[PDB]
């Protein structure tokens, strides 16, 4: 049977699955988890996935709960030759080491900025510690990108498509202005014909954020 | 071919994971100290290598990790090559996969989270019932995974296990696993491989510098022994 995808897509990660369903040219069946009103708690979404996390895949028997699983089965199932997830060892190995940089650094830090507009309103949010916490990130992230045009390599990985969601993500609030390669590196991004499975899920969040957390983002 | 360098504090659930592995496949590594409550994560040097500041970190020739779930697979893959640790059927690799990620973002983000505010805070001032939902509710999706399985992805041993035992003892320092049945099972399985024994110097010496500078002592009776 096809994949099917949990999603919503004002995630980041449910977008870098997003990206690579349209850069694979995936028949995926999408099933809609309303993250805003807490869907992912209904009783039988916990049966299937006691984590309660979006995006999640059901392929058959296999149920993948974390959008780089989700990446690499799918890269493995359909893209076999590719370059997305590398058949050289080492270079594979790079690219899983920047997807769980996305996991445990990035896209935590994210998570923990935008959760927090969310439930105390972007007038109770400390914005200079999760600016900084932000920026040490995009840090990290500009000297990966040394003499490198993409994230792992020079070619496109799955790395780029599970980073650059969140990086657009992040960009609603805090400006890539001071990172050159990092700005030149999401410019690139954006002119994949994937990434156009970035928009709606980007805008969509920045509304959804900016009325839940009744701001602007700066823009 | 260059011999592997693991920098580690034994201290941290996910070093003593790689240690686990080093043991169960006889790996030669060479092993250099990061002391993280003293931070020497944060020297000149070691930022230049893993600008995460974190441990374990792996140098194998050209190849620098820097999250332990990478280490496990990078070791895996290259020292037991066609081993069932990292299944060589893809569903079984998937489902292994799947749980390393839930142990990176959840089960670990909740220790680190508990552990570091003890440290930061001194026990007396965590909020220790915040702290207990949170890791209460990773046993109960740990339970789930247990039900329908032995091991925690599938009828057998997987890197899963030893990223997740190593965690799951730390935890339980401080949270007993009595309403746990298959937990306690799974735990207490993993206790009498041999290879668990790269887990308990580590795990006391982390007792031993938690009680230390928050300035508390675990509950005796939750560790499962
Ligand atoms: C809908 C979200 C709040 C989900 C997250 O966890 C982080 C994010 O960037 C968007
Ligand atoms: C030394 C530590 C505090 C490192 C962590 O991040 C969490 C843990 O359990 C032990």
């Amino acid at each position: 049977p096809k994949p099917i995808l949990y999603y919503d897509e004002r995630s980041p990660p449910v977008r870098s699955c997003l990206m690579l369903i349209k850069l694979l040219d995936i028949d995926v069946e999408l099933r809609f988890v309303n993250l805003f009103k807490g869907e992912q708690f209904q009783k039988d979404f916990l049966a299937l996935n006691p984590q309660h996390s979006v995006p999640t895949l059901v392929h058959g028997d296999l149920v993948l709960t974390d959008s780089h699983a989700i990446l690499i089965h799918l890269a493995e199932k359909f893209d076999e030759g590719g370059s997305l997830w590398p058949q050289e060892h080492a270079e594979r190995m790079k690219v899983l080491n920047l997807l769980l940089f996305e996991c445990s650094f990035l896209f935590r830090r994210d998570s923990d900025f935008m959760s927090a507009i969310v439930r105390q309103g972007f007038a109770n949010v400390d914005v200079a510690h999760h600016e900084r916490k932000l920026t040490e990130a995009y840090i990290i992230m500009e000297r990966y990108l040394e003499n490198s045009d993409f994230m792992a390599g020079p070619q496109l990985t799955l790395a780029d498509l599970s980073i650059v969601t969140t990086l657009s993500t992040v960009n609603l609030m805090f400006p890539l202005s001071q990172f050159p390669r990092l700005r030149r590196w999401f410019t690139a991004m954006q002119q994949l014909d994937a990434y156009e499975a970035n928009c709606s899920g980007l805008e969509k969040l920045r509304q959804t954020m900016e009325s839940v957390g009744s701001f602007q983002f700066p823009s």
